[PDB]
């Protein structure tokens, strides 16, 4: 569920330094390395983009 893992990826957005000004490409890149919170929630794409959707509207 998006409990746990969200918790976790929505400190991990902030610890990359992640904002508006970036693309879910950099996630894929910066964020699949600097730690593997990216892997330990399952790679759902949609998911990790609509809540990246989130982190840029709410954040």
């Amino acid at each position: 569920g998006a409990m746990e893992a969200e918790k976790e990826f929505i400190t991990m957005l902030k610890e990359n330094q992640v904002d508006s000004t970036w693309s879910f490409s950099r996630i894929i890149s910066e964020l699949g390395t600097r730690d593997p919170r990216y892997w330990m929630v399952d790679d759902d794409p949609l998911w990790k983009k609509e809540m990246f959707e989130k982190y840029l509207s709410n954040r």
